[PDB]
């Protein structure tokens, strides 16, 4: 499964709310992916995700590849929203 989204966060996607996306992606049994300007990191490992330096106005995608990638992307989208990230 895949979903782009722009980010509207003013501090892009960084710090707390970043944690809890990971977090939100950790729960799920697939394999998910985080992409931003063309460079896509494991969106369950922290480090490659702040180093992605996402800022405001960015298009990001994330993917999920799994038994359970669709329930996966609806819930990441959620904790985007929740967060003030994206949508």
């Amino acid at each position: 499964a895949e979903k782009t989204f722009k980010v509207v966060s003013d501090s892009g996607i960084h710090a707390r709310p970043a944690t809890i996306l990971v977090q939100t992606a950790s729960k799920f049994n697939s394999e998910i992916q985080l992409e931003y300007n063309g460079k896509t990191v494991n969106l369950k490992s922290i480090m490659g995700v702040m180093s992605l330096g996402i800022p405001k106005g960015a298009t990001i995608k994330i993917t999920a590849e799994g038994a359970d990638a669709a329930e996966a992307m609806a819930a990441l989208t959620d904790t985007l929203a929740k967060e003030g990230l994206a949508e």
